[PDB]
């Protein structure tokens, strides 16, 4: 489907990457969702058990969805759009080195991008958008959504 | 799908309306389901956590399913038929004043109607059916399903 | 889903009611779609053979979708929202007397409403909207969608 | 889904086995559908081009649906239940020798069984039912569904 | 769908048959899943609450999926392929007498067969395969998957 | 789903870009499918009317699937993976200048990539693969899939 037909969406962290502290991961992911709930009527809640709408997973190589990871570098992550099962799920390539900042690959920034896909956003052709296909680091304190990003997400969920 | 392909169906009360006591809501909803399980092989169970087949929700205005509520009066509630995700979900317009009896809008009676939709029943053209499109109050102690209602639900689930 | 994920939609008149001339049925249905395409980016095309997104059917009593018609009066027609299979399909009760005027049930006016459902619109609580649940004849020459009708349909397909 | 949500169903013979004359294949398949339409409100129509609800195909070995045929003998055919895509589709193993008599494998008798699956019927444990899992030839002139066959099919489509 | 698009699959025992000790049932089922995870990248986890991918159920007669059981003998069990809802679910006919060994019907062996279906395997025509349609008892200590079984499951999930 | 569950797939060119001759568009699209059928058990057929598995469309700006094109440059095209409805559909941005050579954007080369998506292939991180995300012109006479392209496509359809 093009969008989640509800405002209360849940997510769950399937497993944790040993690259970061469990709570730094929770923080990065939660702040990532917060980026999108700030400009839409959507609200996100983390759950530890049961099925959630969006399952955040860390994995390497082939992990069952037929879109295997490629080791360090190259593809860093991917996610599926709204739907049942794997729909909305965001997978992070464990072969990358996830960090809270500019060392290795920043989890927060990458998560903001993937959640974009999870909510129904495709790639943007605007270099300022978080949905632009190329990864780059910017400080979390000064990071913000481009206008193209706001338009896209609001086109889908309004507010 | 036209029907739930199982006899054990679960439901969960997403949130409670502040118009009634939490337990009066539980009672109204549970008795509503009981009305249908009495004439079919179906059985309903309430769960507090995890995804349930039927999510009972209280909400106002636009709540994400693209069928926004209209404030007090007019549409009182709605529900989707059997299926994944929002399928089977029953939404109650919080702008209405829900009551245990004839004050405002009776939750039990409305719930019986919506659960009818949740189980796959459309609107009936018979004025005596609970599936008739027009809301009316009747005492819970003397309320009963019309023959048209029994035929419809049994046509779907038998017994 | 909540909407057809395309602007070019096809429909097919499965069979014709013997109440009107084939040419009149086609005209009425064509005009009904036109009402909605005039306020959205949508474009409609009629096909004579093969699968269409929207199948217009005339039937009576139980016709397979578990929402049996009730003979003369009452249920005049019904339609399923966007989706595969019967999704988007519009069924007209052949037990009604379809006409091009104010006598019997007006095909054109009923079609505009049904197509509203086929496009993803639910019932409106505004008495002036074509999506209001109650059928009524109105000058078929000065007929126009109500604001609520325009808002809702453009909320889905924009323009 | 458990059943086709309509009474008018279409089928298409994708390709013909070189074992029989085109006319004989058509006759056998037509007679097979007739068996079921005679005991239900269902009506079947063959189309020569385009998508049908039920696609009849002759294939051998691995043919794309992950349920590869086994060459001569063993699996004679299989079909998917009601649904979109390959749902309802019936596949006949071209490695079998299809005939109009008791030699080789009888097309007509195998078709009645396969169509049972296409309509939503699973295997029966009654030795006298066409849905019993074991293929056997029987006088194709006095052939008739068993009671279990009638009950099950009318349990889905009634009449 | 043809396969579960993930390597971590969960299952849950809906209810227990009174024929065996609760833990003997857990053991039989768990060992059954182990048989398949041994030759694939798949991994299975039991959960007590929430929805699981594969729901193991004990039931008699008609239980809602339109594939009613037939009492003692005949059909012993069945399961649906990968998918949402009932997809992947394995149902065991309670009218059979389930045992840890050769008395009555062996639960472990039957479970290995049904889970095969749950993972997307159809019936095999090879008499040595666990996916062969006919039930037979062999000691759990010397039971092993046929080559045909290994090929099928690995064709779907690799490794 | 991850893949088309059949070896015979149909496609239809919904409309033609005015940039090239109808004959050239057909040739380019035909050659694009040929690239993939040459390395898999798949067979492709073009149909002029009716529903195809893969619908090739030329469009500009917002065209209904919520993934609007961006005018000249940037997004050249996109396609949906295997599935019903728009599943498998390939959209080409009419704002691009489609050609049979190295000027403008080469239709054939872009089609091979898009069809990769339509068949279930995601983007590759190998610079030599047609599925790499970056469009580039290459001698359309010595063009050949990269090993990564062959592995991935045969991983889904084999051969
Ligand atoms: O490293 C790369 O950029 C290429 C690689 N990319 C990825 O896998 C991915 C790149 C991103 C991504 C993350 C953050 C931002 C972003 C935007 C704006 N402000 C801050 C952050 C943009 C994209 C997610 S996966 C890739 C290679 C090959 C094929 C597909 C993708
Ligand atoms: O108030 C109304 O009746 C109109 C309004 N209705 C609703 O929203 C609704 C009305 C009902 C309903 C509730 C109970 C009963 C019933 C039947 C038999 N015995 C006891 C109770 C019937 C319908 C649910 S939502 C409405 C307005 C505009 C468009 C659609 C619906
Ligand atoms: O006399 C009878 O037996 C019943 C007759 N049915 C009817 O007249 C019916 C009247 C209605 C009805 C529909 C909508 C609303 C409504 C009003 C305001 N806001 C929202 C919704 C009220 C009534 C449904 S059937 C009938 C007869 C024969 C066959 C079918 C129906
Ligand atoms: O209205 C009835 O007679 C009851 C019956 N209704 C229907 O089947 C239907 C009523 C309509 C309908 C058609 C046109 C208009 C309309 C609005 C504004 N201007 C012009 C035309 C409104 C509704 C379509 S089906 C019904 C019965 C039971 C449950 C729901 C609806
Ligand atoms: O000799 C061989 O290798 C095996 C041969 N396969 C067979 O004969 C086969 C026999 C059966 C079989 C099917 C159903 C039942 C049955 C009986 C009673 N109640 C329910 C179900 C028993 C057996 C399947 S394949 C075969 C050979 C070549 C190709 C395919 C199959
Ligand atoms: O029967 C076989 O040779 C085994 C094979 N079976 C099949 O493929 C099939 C057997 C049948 C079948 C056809 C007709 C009748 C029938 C019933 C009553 N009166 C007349 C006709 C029963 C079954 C269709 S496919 C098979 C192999 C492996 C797994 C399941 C089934
Ligand atoms: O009792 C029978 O075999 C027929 C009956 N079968 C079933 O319901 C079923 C039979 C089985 C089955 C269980 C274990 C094994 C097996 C294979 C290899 N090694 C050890 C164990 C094979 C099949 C599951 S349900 C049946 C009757 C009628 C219609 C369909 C099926
Ligand atoms: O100048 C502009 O405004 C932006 C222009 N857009 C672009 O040039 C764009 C460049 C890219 C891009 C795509 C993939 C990769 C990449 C590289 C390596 N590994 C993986 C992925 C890098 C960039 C997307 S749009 C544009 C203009 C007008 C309309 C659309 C796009
Ligand atoms: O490449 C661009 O100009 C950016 C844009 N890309 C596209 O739309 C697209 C790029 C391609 C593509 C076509 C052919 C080849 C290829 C590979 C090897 N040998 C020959 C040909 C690679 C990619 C299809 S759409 C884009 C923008 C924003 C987000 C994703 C992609
Ligand atoms: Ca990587
Ligand atoms: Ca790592
Ligand atoms: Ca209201
Ligand atoms: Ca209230
Ligand atoms: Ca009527
Ligand atoms: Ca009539
Ligand atoms: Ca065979
Ligand atoms: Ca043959
Ligand atoms: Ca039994
Ligand atoms: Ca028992
Ligand atoms: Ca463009
Ligand atoms: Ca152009
Ligand atoms: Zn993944
Ligand atoms: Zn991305
Ligand atoms: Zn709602
Ligand atoms: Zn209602
Ligand atoms: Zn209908
Ligand atoms: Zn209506
Ligand atoms: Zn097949
Ligand atoms: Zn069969
Ligand atoms: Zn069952
Ligand atoms: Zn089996
Ligand atoms: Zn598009
Ligand atoms: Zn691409």
């Amino acid at each position: 489907g093009p969008v989640w037909r509800k405002h209360y969406i849940t997510y769950r962290i399937n497993n944790y990457t040993p690259d970061m502290n469990r709570e730094d991961v929770d923080y990065a992911i939660r702040k990532a969702f917060q980026v999108w709930s700030n400009v839409t009527p959507l609200k996100f809640s983390k759950i530890n058990t049961g099925m959630a709408d969006i399952l955040v997973v860390f994995a390497r190589g082939a992990h069952g969805d037929f879109h295997a990871f490629d080791g360090k570098g190259g593809i860093l992550a991917h996610a599926f759009g709204p739907g049942s099962g794997i729909g909305g799920d965001a997978h992070f390539d464990e072969d990358e080195f996830w960090t809270t900042h500019s060392g290795g690959t920043n989890l927060f920034l990458t998560a903001v991008h993937e959640i974009g896909h999870s909510l129904g956003l495709g790639h943007s052709s605007d270099p300022k958008a978080v949905m632009f296909p190329t990864y780059k680091y910017v400080d979390i304190n000064t990071f913000r959504l481009s206008a193209d990003d706001i338009r896209g997400i609001q086109s889908l969920y309004g507010d």
